[PDB]
């Protein structure tokens, strides 16, 4: 399939059924069985794995089964010549280990052993981990617990488990080789995550670094250079869908009435501006700007803001709110994953959990550490339930997609959805619940509006945030854990300290009693930045994957032990301390 | 201050007030509350953390609170011509980054957050934090567990806690820098740690290198090159306040009458020509001898003695005895820090947990394990209390200085305090409660008097180790526990069949249940040396935050998970296995 | 002294006398003749080497001869806080080695061993400079080649030139520890020296990075934040010195008159707001904007430019121009180095040589080689004289230091001199020597003023680049040659078919028979870069010492091996193949 934004096509899954190479005899007798193997990988996978734009993810299975180096040949040439991202290979046989490896170092690979008595399968699945491991050719071993009889087509619970997650996380990993990260303006307050590092973007991710000066803004809004039709159609719908709430800036700091209007007006232009620098917008071809017209093929990106653009023009929270969002003024659409203050680590961060999940990921500010005896002094109030033991205020400062006001339902929960299945009432529900309040002048001199929710609680989340730290490189940090409510009158108290012109996230994060989760300060206190990304979900153990993948080491988590899925190789660095083996793996392979 | 044994003067602390650059609102409200934090900080130091001689650690404060490059290159200029060896930031608000950071990376630094809800100051804290990670300059991290209201100037004990380990840490390793080991004589017996890697002092820890032949005590006794004055009060000191015990050497092995009493001169004179190399005498320059008057700028030492020097002349045990001792003829004094056969390795041990207290440091042999069995065959009797599952016997080959004996007091308990504390008391018991013994002449053939004295139980005590390991570099071992009394007349028959004309210290670790404390036998099996330094106290947590600023792994200890305060990028390394990542933090940074 | 535009005083060179300690006889016959010796080095130095506002350089020379560890500690005391960032030991005897040494890493270091007979003193210089290099110390050995009798305070003219020599690459050195790289935009074009490699500015340089959106400019011009006083006698000055040359734009590529005039007021406002960011303002403070007053302390800076800035706004060709003269509107001043299209590597290239010469650079884009057959075939002219074997064509995008024309004269001969050397004259005819033309709009939509002026042929001069390899870090590259004339009807010629409205330099580099200088082609083909900088003067040698005191390699260079000066332990290395033992030292030290 087509990406329908960025150029080439969607990653596919290429399935490849090793067989035995013996004839008259052996391989006749598993011919039909194998193929079938291959065909029941992908109907669950079509129907379990989906790209960023709802169709189903597409797997290309091998022409033959794969009995020797000739045959393992040809499904290289054929998975090459049809765009495959990803491999897995499956049999229910003994098969010649090297002569049927998939030799693509540049792949996420996974072996799916049948477990049966009649042929060696199990035998094959450790033989060729053993080749995978000895040539430094990470794969994943997948096998079943339980034995099944021979052509067994129903794949059993464990390993359609490790199947699904395998395939989602090589997915991601494939979506981002060849795309952009695109960083306007530069380094915003010192913020270490705002310097970009190259050597991480392009030897890790496969991606390439674009640059462009804020500057640019300033020459497309007074020449006129994005689509005129649609600013007018997104003006009117901001105007009948966004709810402008009280102004918190008092006598001296409060912008006139004409001043905020023009503060709309550019913050709107600003959303399709960036927009278009992004993802690029065929209509400025006739309108005399082709070279603008192509966009910098940018899958994320980030805007630095502070302290230059907002000392003198409206800031960007209303872009950095709806870009990241799942709909607006033209319907539900994928998020942009951009990044605030041009943090390309959280922008990663937040990509990471979207090509996971294809819903929205929520940017915010890990500002403060709420214990339950600083709650009670200064409201009086108990904390209960999962927020007994104290709570963390996920905050950004000014803008969160509107996804985050936990409004959308599924079976009468909180969640976030992908765009292609939101309902036309989870978004007014998300509209309804935000307030635009004006920006505090005396941080935003140049105006704007930022984004005002409560996220709903009981929704289970997962935030997690990536740094780079010398002596060692990408490390991810990763806690799972739920959103939470508090009663009207405590967060109004917590809130009115703090910043309630702001977007206001009450977390929880599930405990250990172990490592940086012995309590609910420690959670905090060991994050690595300021800012860490919010997915829906608990999706810990597909970022952990992930991160294997993409050999980037995970200093901190809270996924039980029994669901960390990483390739055979790390096994061998150690199976008692899997933290220890993590980082000997990443670094030696 | 000037330091009054060494040249320059005592590391000051430096403290750095950043605040939010934006004016016209922002900064100007923080201003006062800011410098405030910073003058608190100054206080609790000033009354908390002392140089060696008492007097209180001087700390020196930005001219301006910090909001930009400008204002922390005008800092770092100011804090360099004032002598700072250790630097705390200090904040209630949001800074800039990378803007605001210490750059240099030759001296301690934390940050100390306000945990207040009006400013992200946390958010700081963590930001700026992940800026030194990125950029390869550790920094400690210090978050409060409590919100506290806006203008609090009270600082909380969690915070105390830390700032006060990393400002005694960080001091104690600002005093080594430029001081030199002196190592008098070469190897001893072929002991591994009196092997000087020059390397080791060089690069961890600033230090230089000075050798002398003990040849030259043989110069300077019989020109005598010392102080005839105070020689000849010390002699009378030492006559009516070291008293003499039984000698224990048969027959054949006794010294002559007139040889003892040669021995004390000697031994006196001895003790004299060591302090006098460690750290000159304007004496001497009186006397004709500039060059000698200048000494060596020493903070430590070690005499190498045995086989040379003690196979003809008294051995050093009075010398060392009375160096490492608060007190001599000269009346209460900081401890010289002296390591007996040349163990400099000891020697080191020996100066980190001085520096870190100001208190005498016990040098000693790990001579035996004693489980209860072996102690119930021999004696009959079934150890108690602490004692119960097994006590080490701590015992250096003749010298330990006399406030191991346990003597002084404080609140009815015993302890070792800083000379600076010390009562004519205190001095009298710790004399009254040892006896100077003749040398075992079939080891110390020229005679000689050792150290007889039994450590007062129910003292906390922590006993370390720094080893240099070949792939490795310097590892450090820690084992805090308790001194233990034992019935008299079981004291009587160990210590007879041992060296009962030595110094003996009965200590109990404190056990784990885990690694190399899970029972007492344990703890002395991987004990790394046949050497030790007694300090009194639980100071396991401070020598683990100065090991990680030197970046000294440590190997082994038995300091509550709890305590471990290192700086953060340690946690980038692992928060799963804190030994693991302490090591590969140490190798990676 | 005080440095006039940055944060503390200028960096001192301390002088360390040493002696052999030995008293009664030998030292105090030495006294005398070692400190003279101290005081002759501070005499050459202060007459030779001085800081870039034209004071002569100071000295700080020990309190006392150093003949031991006590003496060389106080020297170390003294020096840290006098702010010595430089150390020279002299001694005409025999000291002992690592007793004496300077243990201070962070500083460039050199020893001059007095070659006289009657004391040791080439036996101490080669004993210690084995010290240095056993510990990692790098230091710079100078014996002089002939005997010279006791007691001469003459110093010889090779012990000359190498004192001098090392004392200006390790004041360039000292220089920019603590200063501020600021870079205002962003990368442009794809410039890969655009790109800021924090770790090379931090570890190699000791430098900080700051950065400013150029949003900053539209700011500050909108709101006039800047001084308007100066602004006003800046115009006037330029209406009234820089002459505007025809306008090369075609008919449907002018700019109206209004819009020319506008464009001189902005350039004029960008170079008023391009300084006020480096070195910040006072005047700002007044106008009520005390942040902007601050400035980022940048001893160097670059300006994005295209292709955002331009694609609307003035080009920043007159800024580039301006900051980069040694003079302006308020008289002769120091240069202010600034990068055109931010390429900070070629902005250090320049710090580099301004450094050591005190003298402006010309940024500059090596546009074309012109082989002989090439330029006979254009014009029917024969390259003659130096010009013969081929030349390079070195002009800048449209900006380049007012000092390039040549126009300087000294001895009647084309110079660049120091601003504090700079004659009326002199100012008076490199302006006249320019003209002024308007921007290339099809590249500058948004206007500008290029610098058109021809470089004076016969002039000594020196082209650098430094560039970053992965796999191997950053690395210089040096040409030295002369600037030629050619007939005007040739130069004509080839100008007019490239580019006349930039600034033109006619390079001729040295030719060497081997390496990458066989033939002028070689080099061109052989240069890293699109950009260089040139230098007036032959200054190869001088940045081979300071390359080497950054451990940055020299891939590329013509200077004559005699005269490679670089720390003794290069040679340990490698003798034969100096280039190969540059490589390994920088590496392994
Ligand atoms: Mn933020
Ligand atoms: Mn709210
Ligand atoms: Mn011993
Ligand atoms: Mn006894
Ligand atoms: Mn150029
Ligand atoms: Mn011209």
């Amino acid at each position: 399939a087509k990406d329908p934004r960025y150029v080439g096509n969607l990653p596919k899954i290429g399935i490849r059924p090793t067989i035995d190479g013996r004839r008259k005899g052996v391989r006749e007798s598993l011919e039909e069985t194998t193929m079938n193997m291959a065909k029941a990988v992908a109907k669950l996978l079509e129907e379990n794995v989906f790209y960023y734009n709802g169709q189903p993810v597409e797997c290309v299975i091998a022409d033959t089964c794969i009995g020797g180096v000739k045959e393992a040949a040809e499904a290289a040439e054929k998975f090459a010549r049809e765009g495959v991202g990803v491999s897995i290979t499956v049999t229910p046989c003994w098969c010649y280990g090297t002569e049927t490896m998939d030799m693509d170092p540049h792949i996420p690979k996974a072996v799916w052993g049948f477990n049966g008595t009649e042929r060696p399968g199990a035998v094959y699945l450790a033989a060729v981990l053993a080749g995978y491991n000895q040539k430094g050719l990470p794969a994943f071993g997948i096998y079943g617990k339980d034995v099944q009889d021979a052509g067994d087509t129903n794949i059993p619970e464990d390993v359609k488990e490790k199947l699904i997650r395998f395939a989602k996380a090589g997915l991601a990993v494939a979506m981002m080789k060849g795309k952009s990260y695109l960083s306007i303006g530069s380094v915003s307050m010192g913020i270490a995550g705002s310097v970009v590092q190259e050597d991480f973007f392009q030897n890790y991710l496969g991606m390439r670094n674009e640059y462009v000066d804020m500057s640019e803004f300033v020459r497309r809004i007074e020449l006129g250079i994005y689509d005129k039709e649609e600013y007018e159609r997104a003006l009117k719908w901001v105007k009948e869908n966004c709810k402008v709430g009280p102004d918190n800036n008092r006598d001296g700091f409060k912008r006139t009435e004409e001043q905020k209007e023009k503060d709309w007006e550019i913050s709107v232009k600003m959303a399709l501006i960036a927009r278009d620098l992004m993802v690029g917008n065929k209509k400025l071809e006739e309108m005399g700007y082709g070279e603008e017209a192509l966009g910098r093929n940018a899958i994320v990106a980030g805007f630095q803001g502070q302290r230059q653009w907002t000392d003198y023009f409206p800031n960007g929270d209303f872009m950095e709110t709806i870009l990241n969002s799942s709909f607006d003024w033209n319907g539900k659409r994928a998020p942009y994953i951009f990044a605030t203050e041009n943090d390309n680590l959280n922008g990663i961060s937040m990509l990471f959990g979207y090509l996971l999940t294809n819903t929205a990921q929520i940017f915010a500010d890990v500002r403060t550490y709420w214990s339950p005896e600083a709650v009670k002094r200064v409201t009086g109030y108990t904390l209960e339930g999962r927020a007994a033991n104290g709570i963390i205020h996920l905050i950004n400062s000014g803008a969160a997609a509107l996804d985050g006001t936990g409004e959308q339902t599924k079976d009468g929960k909180p969640v976030i959805k992908p765009y292609y299945e939101l309902t036309d009432e989870d978004i007014k529900k998300c509209l309804e619940a935000t307030q635009f309040r004006p920006a505090s002048t005396e941080y935003f001199r140049g105006g704007g509006y930022s984004t005002d929710f409560l996220t709903k609680g009981g929704m289970p989340v997962t935030i997690s945030r990536l740094n780079i730290v010398k002596g060692l490189g990408p490390v991810l940090q990763i806690a799972e854990g739920y959103t939470v409510d508090l009663p009207e009158e405590v967060h109004d108290v917590l809130d009115k300290r703090t910043d309630p012109t702001w977007p206001t996230t009450w977390f929880v994060p599930n405990l250990t009693g172990e490592g940086a989760f012995k309590d609910v300060y420690s959670v905090m206190n060991n994050w690595g930045a300021n800012h860490c990304s919010i997915s829906y979900g608990h999706i810990g153990a597909d970022l952990i994957t992930l991160a294997s993948i993409l050999r980037i080491p995970v200093n901190m988590h809270n996924v039980p032990e029994e669901k960390i899925f990483r390739p055979d190789a790390w096994s061998m660095f150690g199976t008692k301390d899997l933290e220890g083996a993590d980082y000997r793996a990443c670094k030696k392979l």
